């Protein structure tokens, strides 16, 4: 079948560990050295965000528009006024600007008070985040790799997007690490349609993508039906039947994203295949006590 | 003229940030791992501690002996019994330990819950930390030593002068001299640090008991230190206050205080001035005192 699930898939005494953003909550996000911190770390899958610049440059980030709480001009300064759109910025702009630290005036910021504050780090090219990956060789860590299209539909840009993604996972070899994760159930199609042999993995996060108030199918129904390997559904959406019910559907299910210390040893009960942290340590120290592993 | 107190000397803008045993909050302690993660956390400072094996080679552990809540045995559990003592155990013994992680049972392991948990992580010998540290060439950082003396040793002058120039050999094997600060409660040791190495400056740590004879000593801590022919006072953290950080600049000398952890402390220990605190939280630090309007370079 897919072999990159071996990464991902679950056992009565093993939940996986997935790095949110690499380790948003000890290292800047989405960069190269919280990567490499979160392998450091004994992480075996990392989670992390694609997003196109103008371009057409698959870069490493959760918004389309540059947050001022994450980052600083050339000389240093946070970011003011309009939050710019990656998608109308060429990569060399992007390249200029510094996301190695959070503004702890912020909301944001104040939400990872103990995350590192470097100074001088760029967002990453996907393919840079590929090469270092693929350097570790047979442990190169397994991927849940975001596809986020940019919200203002053309199917022929979003058709690139996926294009442009894969060509970089080819280029780097990483098929057999690569999952491609998304909300948007309508890109993880083309996700299909252009790469059928890497795993496709549905995000769902329920309110208060499907229609959740009438959709007459379950959650990992749904799933199934579509042609998800993968169901992840944020972790208050989750009970131990639902996660049975996709079990016997033959799906995963990772959860997202449990920091606090009650939530992840909740969520380890439930059989979840594995559990997006921003606190890896935390939860592999957790998993510990439980009993569990993640290898 | 000591030039390796330019990394550790404070100013207006600058509170210097000295990674506890690489750094115990995140990674686990006295391991090249964690040195290596907290130099890549920008952390341009590191203290950590050095003890004698029976075999005399200087090793990276804090203790002169082993703690059951952060040492496996050859087969993955916890140690568990009394503990032993590094002093009567060679180094190959001690290597088939394994230090990646804490015990989240125990009383120390709920003091660090956030540690990554690593497993086939060994004991590093001093040789090799310095050895990591030098290939960082210009970006290397500075190393404040702490020699771990045991007490059976006490009575026993020859090995304790072994001890410092063993630790010596190390240092100048891989050219640290320009990074290293000898460190230690054991001031008396430190007389011996600066007789065989007087270009390292000493650094001396102090904590209240609410060493030196804290009930009978009538100078202060600082005037002990100047005195004694240190560069550095390193007082508990709880012991300070702005006026004996004032006193001991004053007489010329650096302050590092530590092992400051929570924000608040934090806080209040850059507001006193010190010239540097050693956390085993360099992330937390440094964003409170990017908060502060302040840096550590
Ligand atoms: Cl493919
Ligand atoms: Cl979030
Ligand atoms: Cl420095
Ligand atoms: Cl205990
Ligand atoms: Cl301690
Ligand atoms: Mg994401
Ligand atoms: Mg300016
Ligand atoms: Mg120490």
């Amino acid at each position: 079948g897919f072999s990159q699930l071996e990464g991902l898939r679950g056992h009565p005494s093993v939940v996986r560990v997935i790095g949110h953003r690499g380790a948003r909550g000890v290292m800047p996000e989405n960069t190269l050295e919280g990567f490499a911190f979160t392998l450091a770390a004994g992480v075996r899958a990392l989670e992390f965000d694609v997003v196109m610049t103008a371009d057409g440059v698959p870069v490493v980030t959760h918004n389309h528009h540059l947050a001022n709480a994450m980052t600083r001009d050339g000389q240093g300064h946070w970011l003011t006024g309009a939050e710019r759109q990656v998608a109308e910025m060429t990569y060399a702009e992007i390249r200029a600007l510094d996301v190695g630290g959070l503004d702890g005036r912020t909301v944001y910021g104040r939400r990872f008070p103990d995350q590192a504050f470097l100074t001088g780090i760029h967002v990453p090219r996907l393919g840079e985040l590929l090469d270092l990956c693929a350097g570790y060789g047979d442990q190169a860590p397994y991927l849940l790799l975001e596809l986020k299209s940019d919200p203002a539909h053309d199917h022929a840009a979003r058709a690139e997007m996926v294009a442009a993604v894969l060509a970089d996972v080819r280029r780097y070899r990483m098929e057999p690490r690569t999952v491609m994760h998304s909300f948007d159930w309508a890109l993880l199609g083309e996700c299909r349609r252009q790469a059928p042999d890497l795993p496709t993995s549905y995000l769902s996060q329920l309110p208060e993508g499907p229609d959740y108030d009438r959709m007459t199918e379950s959650l990992p129904q749904a799933v199934a039906s579509a042609g998800g390997q993968l169901w992840c559904p944020y972790f208050l959406d989750v009970t131990p039947e639902l996660v049975a019910e996709a079990h016997d559907l033959g799906l995963i299910v990772l959860t997202w994203t449990v920091n606090e210390p009650e939530d992840i040893r909740r969520m380890a009960t439930t059989g979840v295949d594995g559990i997006v942290t921003d606190y890896p340590g935390r939860t592999q120290r957790i998993l510990i006590d439980m009993g569990l592993s993640w290898t």
